[PDB]
């Protein structure tokens, strides 16, 4: 379609999403707290609205790409009288319960609301590897599906506005924790004079094979199948201890490896040392 | 090659390494704290030594596959008089400084010592995807290299007996932390009724693309290049906050997400909110 889209928030993601939408033939009206930041997308065909009200009134679809949901309230408060009959799609990080309350806030101002969690960095927006989680009213998703698909293949999760946000937080839980561990291991090796340039390829090389190493688990966790034939919590917990020890001696952050160590210690304390590592999920669920 | 090899410790890794060595034509003499556990490898051609001394005396190469280095002292103490002239290869998890002291202990008993860290699970032992870090005397590595290659491609790191162990701990830092985060995210989604069988493929699907998403870092960390064009610590820190918040509300472990949150808080506190996420390594290095 060539339906008009409004996009508020021109960080790298809003800029990429704007460009994707322009390339696909949508007129895009933008607004940004910092108008100078819109110069690039305006040169590429975006229209810079002078005020939030003007931006909101430009289209029946308002996409938000902001750091958090407080930013949505900040920018849309002067425009709440212009929301009726439009769909707000918030593509921003926050808690699921912030998101759920925001959806009701939209309804109160006469708008529909969809939650989106964009699952790739800005350069990958609008490519074949892009995808976005969505949740909220099915009818509102279907209405805008074809426009939204320009950004990334949609994965609709259902009616709960919180759910796409929960999926995003869970995905970023894995992503951010993995990244922190890469920096932690890089730091640890750096302590014996190993370059990050030497370290990081070794660590990434291993990380690339992790899905495979795991398959050499979801249903098993659901089925309580935690058998320790090829790797026990005892043995992995010992390695967790060795990492804490090495970290202590290296003088680097202890909080991250200690959180991991605790997952194993809890499982052993509860009498499941002989089980597979998936067993640590029980202590995680019940601190 | 057909050099005789002794392997002590018949967990899944010792069993796999024994079988790989037998398949490649090496006579393998085994000993285990629990002799019944050797029935399988003996059926496949291994010789079960009655005592640790007998096992050590069977060959010039003694491989240890035990949960930690204390286990090495436990099993080899009765046999310290039979170590002279032989090479101990310890393929067990422990701290780098435990490893370094153990190497000197071997030297005092007239043996040579090599550190190894086996980087794949037991089913992948002896396959084209297997690899093992080694460190210790170059001459001792060269002497046994062709036997050791049966287990996996060697990656020799140099003379410091601690270094292959530090590499192993840094690798398992990433691997265990990644796994903990998978279980953490699985738990978080399970809190809204999402199955692990539904959750885990979504999480793995994302994890598979992490090397790619990163390239869409080592030399930059070495060069202090931490520019926040496409993703800032401010923005990623906010998501870390949202994960903590979602975790609080879900009633799951807070220690793991809080350790990640702290990486970001520290960087912002030190005035680097505008930087790329790699900047968290500075606070990690200086707790
Ligand atoms: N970058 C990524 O790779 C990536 C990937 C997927 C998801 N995300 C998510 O996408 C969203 C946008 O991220 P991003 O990296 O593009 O950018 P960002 O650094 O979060 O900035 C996005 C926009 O937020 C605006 N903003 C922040 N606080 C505001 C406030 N209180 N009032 C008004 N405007 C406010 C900024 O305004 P100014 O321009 O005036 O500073 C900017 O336009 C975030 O929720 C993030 O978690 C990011
Ligand atoms: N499993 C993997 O996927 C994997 C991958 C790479 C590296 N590793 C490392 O490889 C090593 C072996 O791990 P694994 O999973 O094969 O097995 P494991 O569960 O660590 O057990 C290995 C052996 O240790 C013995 N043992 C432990 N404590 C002992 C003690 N105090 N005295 C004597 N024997 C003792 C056990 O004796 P019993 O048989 O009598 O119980 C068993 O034979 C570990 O250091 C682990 O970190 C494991």
């Amino acid at each position: 379609d060539r339906t008009p889209v409004t996009l508020i928030g021109l960080g790298p993601m809003g800029q990429a999403m704007t460009r994707a939408l322009l390339a696909a033939g949508h007129p895009v009206t933008v607004w940004n707290r910092t108008p100078a930041r819109a110069a690039g997308v305006v040169a590429d065909g975006a229209v810079l609205a002078a005020s939030p009200v003007e931006a909101v009134e430009a289209g029946d679809l308002v996409i938000l790409s902001l750091t958090d949901y407080q930013a949505m309230y900040d920018v849309l408060e002067p425009a709440t009288g212009s929301l009726a009959g439009r769909t707000v799609v918030n593509l921003s990080s926050d808690t699921p319960d912030r998101t759920r309350a925001a959806a009701d806030w939209a309804t109160e101002h006469g708008a529909t609301f969809l939650t989106g969690g964009v699952m790739i960095p800005a350069p990958m927006v609008g490519t074949e590897e892009a995808y976005v989680y969505y949740s909220g009213p099915a009818e509102v998703f279907e209405k805008h599906r074809t426009t939204l698909t320009v950004i990334g293949a949609p994965r609709y999760l259902g009616e709960d506005t919180g759910l796409a946000q929960l999926m995003y937080q869970a995905q970023l839980d894995v992503f951010l924790t993995t990244l922190s561990s890469l920096m932690h291991a890089t730091a640890l090796l750096g302590t014996a004079g190993v370059s990050a340039a030497e370290s990081m390829p070794e660590l990434i090389g291993m990380l690339r094979t992790v899905p495979a190493m795991l398959e050499a688990p979801g249903a098993d966790i659901d089925a309580d199948k935690h058998p320790g034939d090829l790797s026990t919590i005892t043995m992995m917990g010992a390695t967790a201890d060795h990492i804490v020890g090495a970290s202590e001696t290296a003088g680097i952050d202890l909080a991250l490896p200690r959180a991991v160590q605790a997952h194993y210690r809890r499982a052993i304390e509860n009498g499941h040392g002989g089980d597979n590592w998936t067993r640590i999920i029980d202590g995680i669920r019940s601190p």
